[PDB]
């Protein structure tokens, strides 16, 4: 059970940091309110976004435009709709959602983990943290076990 | 306590690939041996190759490094551990694990040390142990300010 165990490991791991991104942006609406937080948005992202498992964190806005991101290669996206159902999904019932994809950055197709939370504020959505996870990480180690 | 979580996290990580490797390990005992030996240090070689293990090392009953996964240690073999915490689990047939600081060449970092033993038949015959790269973790608490 060994796959099982280390991917729930992943998982977990990247969705407890997820929720302190999202509960210190929803502490900076709070208290600057939200012309003056949403300047405050691409740091959080940035220190987040060091971690070695995670490829790129977006902050989403309500009308699912691209505020922000962590790729600088990726700055074009920025005023973009990001027209993704899995985002739109998390902003219209406010829950957390994952699934898999593979995306080829420069070396092959990779499998990665797509998370996505939504930030609320006095328990409204505002915007939504989109994650994309090298989960691949894990498959790669376990191929070099033999598990 | 984002960060009680996130160091039980990295540990468990570690516990259950360290798991894997005696379970390995101990298929190879049952079924060869030693002298098993090419087949343990391809094992350990394997197992290092993940980001968050620094070195592994598997010492014998008497308490001599057999295998390191660390080319730049291929000194202590053959030696005695001389390690009080390798010493306990050969001792109580249970893993432990305690925290160091060990400088590397860097500064002093926060390492985790992990100790399991390897048991044939219900009997200890070694110990698996492991130095872990836990200080990834409290450098990326201190990164988002936790």
């Amino acid at each position: 059970n060994l796959e099982k165990e280390l991917l729930d490991n992943f998982k977990k791991n990247i969705t407890q940091y997820a929720k302190q991104l999202e509960i210190s942006i929803e502490k900076v609406y709070d208290e600057k309110g939200s012309v003056n937080a949403q300047k405050d948005i691409q740091n959080l992202l940035s220190e987040y976004a060091n971690m070695q498992e995670i490829g790129e964190i977006r902050f989403i806005d309500k009308d699912q435009i691209i505020i922000a991101t962590t790729k600088q290669s990726n700055r074009s996206l920025i005023n973009q709709k990001a027209n993704d159902s899995s985002v739109q999904k998390a902003l219209s019932l406010g829950q957390s959602n994952d699934h898999l994809i593979l995306k080829d950055y420069g070396g092959g197709k990779d499998r990665v983990w797509v998370y996505n939370i939504p930030v609320k504020v006095d328990k409204k959505v505002i915007g939504n943290i989109y994650i994309e996870s090298k989960i691949n990480d894990v498959y790669n180690q376990l191929n070099n076990i033999n598990q």
